[PDB]
């Protein structure tokens, strides 16, 4: 079988043990990858902390030379990590292609934002005149070691929106992809040993989450743990923090607003767009429609006729639709899609599976009664809800413990900021659907969607912290 | 009895219990504190969450005004609220006057700092052409319900340091004095009730922590978590937090790093200020000195005499060295001294204790073999620790589990620079001892000494969130 | 006579010549101020460069303690220090009372917004490797002595807009308000006095601008010229400081946009409220509405018979339209009023003069080809210029050499922001009529409209330098 | 012969007349440069108001990437380039080289500071609770044409610090080299050629300062002036500015204070190098020491060994000490060693000059009497002053017009730190030489040595303006 090998202290490694990986589309082997004991953890992160100093000492620039290195690397190899990362969760070619591009390029701005991170300089004065020659010199410093870990829908995109920023301000990393998905995880450790990052310095670790995974995250050595994934088990490694930092990117159920004055047709290819991008297996997407009952049957009528116009098929042909990441994925979606029918819902769209290909289905009149109106289904299924006022699309909205994005359709500015501030989200886009959109931009979600403020410049001042030297001036 | 009351929803409440308090220093009865029921923390949130939306819509300065009136009124009472604040925890009377006035202090400048926080306006441009025309406005929001706590040596000053940044930002507060000193927390509280803020806005708590403080951090009402405490109940509050925001203040054994080329007069004076401070009851305390050998003698020798000219007595009488809080502290703190002397080390000061009262004492010679050298005491004990080169007395620093601060004394700016750097601490005080000093400054700790990053600015921005708004531009 | 005196190096002095100030609306003597001589400006000169090192050496919050003080005492004595502007500039009492409590709420922010100004420690390991132990730690600094030049519409309020944050700063003042305009120029000198300033840093200077004003400004003694009038004295000014910094608040022609989109009865208040303040004689003020054809007639005729409902009369009646500030001033805006007439512009409202007081007008139908359509009168005036398209609004906007701000009516907001980003202006306000509104906020003008950016916190920026002190780390 | 052409509109253009250079240190012809007409001037400034707005339509990153290009193209030609910039200012040709290297890395540097300026969003809540629905959304925007001049000892350097700021913000430039060094100008704006930047965005200027600079200062197509080169110019420049934003570099004459406890070799060589580079033609150099008597004549013959080994020759032998600039520059500088040697200053070194090659001299026992202790001499002559006391080096100090930068010599950082606060300088180096060093520091001069902040992020925001658009929230 082709073995990758996992990147630790400058060397590439196997271990006894190793995990198969299929393709989801097809189930031909793709290859394996390393199944670590706990000892070989513990030697990843005895690396690390052994690195970090040097790393440390290291000016910015130089760090970041390092990382434009990686990037431009990703870049030149972006076809033939692309190819197997559209293999490894059936996720189209393309968009595949199209996903270390984003990652090459979220590398190149945490490099030019991290050595431009600036220090204050503070008055005794301003407080106090007996301490007005008293200064405080406040300069940043890294947490140490990060823990970093990627979902399996963005493997290598959401790794290296969390490597970059930790390893330019002298952080260290310890790197764990998602078993479906860590085959492209070790692509893009290559890219970091070929740039040439001192030993140690950057790591992977690879096994099954649901059994190294509690070991890795309540591992003593590690000072901060940056995750994206499901809400169940970030509320896992809440606990197992302790009062260590983390930053948390869980699930989300986005809902998108329409009101009375809304350009329909716009809306409606939004609303497609969003939802069944990747066959609905995003964390920023609608997944849930808010209409005035009004406008219900038109808005409805346009997005019933652009569902039928989604491509369905393999990753390789870059169809619209595409098969689940497995399948228990694609039986709970079905259990999602009857709950639904058999209470009333009206599926606009044919509810047909091959596999664990779902094709896309429009459900209209769904109520708060249905599990498909709460719950994230992570496949092409979108619930339409009618609203009689603004102000019940704001109740139910709110009413979800899911807080990540809002999108609202309406051309009254002015009220849009109103709802607004009143939707429990992170970000509300205005006649634009949900996304994590510009990575200079904040990324952050309310309730249970997740903990901290990402977006390059927070991710930064996120996995850093302040040393202040207090001095007298005579 | 003198029964105090919870102010809950704009009312006083006593409970079917009390707890009876009593001046650690006389024994003498001080009052009683309700000790509530969980069904009385239910209503004190429940209160409060229906608070925030109407507080929330206030304007910036409405907040700040009502904020101006308590640390008004506290100054006004700075005699009343000190006389007995003295007598709770058995702290100086001037001091006790001190702590409300310090209390007032933060209270006002964090009402200004407020309504100064300003958001950011973003360009997707900075990272894409195609969303150029995409900008972000991102504003600040409160986290929601904030459950403060503090300690029992600053009950009000620490409570005040949490309540105001949280207040001004939009959050309520529910507040929860320590048992021993919760006359007093509740004494801050009727200045919060005249100030007339809405109901609902502050409540306090009232309870043994023992008993229902778990209770008050896993209730799901409850947003963010601002604690002052031990170690020990900030690793339960990080547990119990689970993904939920918290800020941590813990711990600290802060080490006072004497070269040789350092002003041992002022070098002396600083130490035992630092040192010897409330009875060594100072988490910002040097509470260990490294001295270069061929300096030690004589900074000792001064320490010596110094230590000698301190007072001891009753808290009325404004007396350096005053009874500890209670007896299990006092008790603690012998067996730190008897471990000391019986493994070796040299008293330079009498071992004296009388009820709770223990005298000041000096330890030469103190070994990293000696409890003493480690152990956060919270007692008049100073142990002094020789070494033998600068290398050494960083290794044995940043050896300690605690990072709150350290003091360096020299004469050497540069290299106090580069050791400072290499200290495991929030900050480093050059030729000056630790301190929480100038409110305007940031205050953390490193390792087990805290999470999250205090001072006035830090505080507001750890208590709020952010909502992005992003739209397009035609 | 009444004779007011300067304020000079904490005393108040007489000259040997006056000037007799009368009140605009009767020609009642209000009392004199000083002429001062050359040689009585180089003293107050002299005054203020001596006591600015020992003012600088204050701690900041005891600088903003006086000015807490100043704010305190003019909030006192608001009904005083208003009767007398009411009389002096003949505008509304009320309104009068309102510039004073105005000026003390300016002077309370900017002595909070200047505690708060914080400096920046650099990294030369940013730029390269080579410097990555060189750190620059960046202080502001004052510019030095202030002079300060408010106009007759807001001689007061203008005039602390100036004073405050320069002196929270650090720099020292020199005052010198509108001749019509002085006496209550000292009667804000007078809280200075009382709040007890040091001798030296606050100072104020009077005689007549045409005759004194070239001298006080080319002084080389002064560090920077804030000042707010003409556009012709602005020029001088500018030429007048040679290399030295300076802040010009000038002219403005303000337009409100109106497309077909808009609330017209919301538009129509908004017009009559900024275009008729004050008699129009405010810099921040609707001067010209260029509206779309199809939505001419009716907002026109709303505006025709709100102009109806003005009162009209003497400033202690508080009307809301009162008589100018001089007769010049009333010949020159009669003269705006001819041309238009005498062009062939509708007078919608009857033109009539008594004295210097000019009954509100309404001009529609007026043409780029007519005065009234680009110079600013400063009188109760008001052209209507009707529009066939977006493109033309902009261009007859841009047109004008002044730039301070405008409005746009309309329910578009992108389309209305595409539009803002087009006029050359300071601000847009979007549904609302142009102002100064809410100091906090930013207010500059562009072309000939001024110089500098102003608003409490630029304001403080623009009136302090930066010392960098460059150091290397071992 | 070799006849340069200016770059105007995308296009390369000669004059009817042109202006030959020549080799300072040779006398050889290197070609010849245009004498632009008034009419030329005039079609470049229409061509870059005409090219503006596209510009400005572009995205941050389109424009960076522009000027990464031109810097990648710099670093390409750095030897081509550096060859004929060393012939044409007698500068050393690895320096030359240099000067172009520092050029691409300050090109480059803009280019990625200028995308990452942001906005505010500022709520009107802050300053008063009726307008707490107030928000204003304020964004940065260029301020049109800007004219840049760089000067003879740093013709590529100091017009890239001015034009890679100015165009990543969206503005155009018109650029203006010396004559002396206009070649070289014109081999910087063959990179901007290549680069492909679109016409009129960067164009060129060339014809002699003397006979056409007021015109194309005063011009009023002109929206901004950056200039670095003499005082007298940046006078007149201020003047001709009017209320037009500018910013000036000029004159200065950096004093080295040299406490008794300063390190006298450390001290030696710095001055050393600060004092003779480029034969002592740069304006951030040491061109005064005032040291206290009792290390004074320690010091002093150490510097006068030092200056004895420094190389003196041709600038293609990489000669420390090469030939002035000009005749007349040389006979300038002899009259200053003149008056000083006829005043009774010691010369240890010989005074000795072979066409227009100046041999250092190193003058003792100089006095507040001469000349040369006050003015400019931009050769390699260095007076060392004595003084008495740190009060009086502080007085002998600020007593100069000139306030660029100082160096503090000396090991007690409080006191060099309380010293530095009144030095009347922009930048204070603490035992280093004094030096533009690191251009992400800010770069500014006090008195008559300039106007405005530079130093990459200060230059962007000082040619930038704000766009403030202020809407309410329903
Ligand atoms: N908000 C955002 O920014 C964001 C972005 C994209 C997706 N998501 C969310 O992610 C979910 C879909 O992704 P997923 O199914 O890959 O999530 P998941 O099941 O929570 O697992 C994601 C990652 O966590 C690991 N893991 C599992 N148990 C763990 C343990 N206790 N300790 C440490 N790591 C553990 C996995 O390793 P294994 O693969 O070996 O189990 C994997 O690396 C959805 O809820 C979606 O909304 C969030
Ligand atoms: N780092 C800093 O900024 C800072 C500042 C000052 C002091 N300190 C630290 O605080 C300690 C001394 O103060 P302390 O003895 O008051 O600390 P503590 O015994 O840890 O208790 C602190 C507070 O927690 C409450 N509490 C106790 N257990 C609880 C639990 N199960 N869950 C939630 N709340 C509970 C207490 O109420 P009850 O009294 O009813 O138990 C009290 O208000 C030292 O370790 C010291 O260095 C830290
Ligand atoms: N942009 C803004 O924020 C702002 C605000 C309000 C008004 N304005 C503008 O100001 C004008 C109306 O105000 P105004 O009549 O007070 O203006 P002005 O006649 O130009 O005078 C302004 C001030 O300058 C003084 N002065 C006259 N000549 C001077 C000189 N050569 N040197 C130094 N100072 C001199 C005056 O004292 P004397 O009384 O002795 O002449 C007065 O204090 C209008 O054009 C208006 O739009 C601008």
């Amino acid at each position: 079988t082709k073995q990758y090998k996992n990147y630790v202290n400058g060397e590439w490694k196997l271990s006894e043990n190793e995990i198969k990986i299929y393709e989801p589309a097809s189930g031909a082997e793709l290859g394996s990858v390393p199944a670590m004991s706990t000892e070989e953890v513990d030697y990843v992160y005895a690396s690390a902390k052994k690195a970090q100093p040097a790393w440390r000492a290291l000016s910015y620039i130089e760090r970041a030379a390092y990382l434009h290195k990686v990037a431009d690397i990703l870049m030149r190899d972006k076809e033939k990590i692309g190819a197997i990362l559209s293999k490894e969760v059936a996720k189209g070619y393309k968009s595949a292609v199209s996903e270390v591009v984003r990652t090459a390029e979220i590398i190149n701005y945490a490099a030019e934002e991290g050595l431009r991170m600036e220090g204050e300089v503070l008055e005794g004065g301003s407080f106090e005149a007996a301490s007005k020659k008293k200064i405080a010199v406040v300069r940043r410093e890294p947490v140490g070691l990060v823990l970093a870990i990627s979902p399996f829908n963005y493997p290598v995109n959401l790794a290296g929106s969390k490597i970059a920023p930790a390893l330019i301000a002298g952080n260290v990393i310890a790197f764990k992809p998602p078993t479906q998905g860590s085959i492209s995880g070790l692509l893009l450790a290559e890219a970091f040993a070929e740039a040439g990052l001192p030993a140690g310095v950057f790591n992977t670790i690879t096994g099954r989450g649901s059994e190294i995974g509690d070991y890795i995250v309540e591992h003593q050595a590690v000072n901060f743990i940056n995750f994206t994934g499901s809400t169940g088990i970030g509320e896992r490694i809440g606990k197992m923090a302790g009062m260590r930092p983390i930053m948390l990117e869980l699930g989300g159920k986005d809902s998108a607003i329409v009101l009375e004055d809304a350009d329909l047709e716009l809306t409606a290819k939004n609303i497609i767009a969003g939802a069944f991008g990747y066959s609905g297996q995003r964390c920023t997407a609608v997944k849930r429609v808010l209409v005035m009952e009004s406008v219900a049957d038109e808005l409805v009528e346009k997005i019933r006729e652009k569902v039928l116009a989604l491509t369905i098929g393999n990753p390789e042909d870059d169809a619209d639709i595409t098969p689940l990441i497995d399948t228990k994925s694609a039986d709970y979606v079905e259990g999602l899609i009857n709950d639904a029918n058999d209470k009333g819902a009206t599926a606009l769209t044919e509810i047909k599976r091959e596999g664990n290909l779902i094709c896309p289905i429009l459900f209209d009149k769904v109520t708060t009664d249905m599990r498909l109106a709460w719950e994230e289904p992570f496949g092409p299924v979108l619930p339409i809800i009618r609203v009689t006022s603004v102000e019940e699309a704001i109740e139910i909205s709110n009413k979800s413990e899911y807080g990540l994005q809002a999108s609202i359709f309406t051309n009254d500015f002015p009220r849009a900021f109103g709802i607004a501030e009143q939707l429990e989200v992170g970000t509300v886009h205005i006649n634009n659907k949900t996304q994590r959109g510009t990575d200079n931009f904040p990324f952050l979600g309310a309730k249970k969607s997740g903990a901290g403020i990402q977006g390059v410049k927070y991710s930064i001042e996120a996995m850093t912290t302040v040393k202040s030297v207090v001095f007298d001036i005579k």
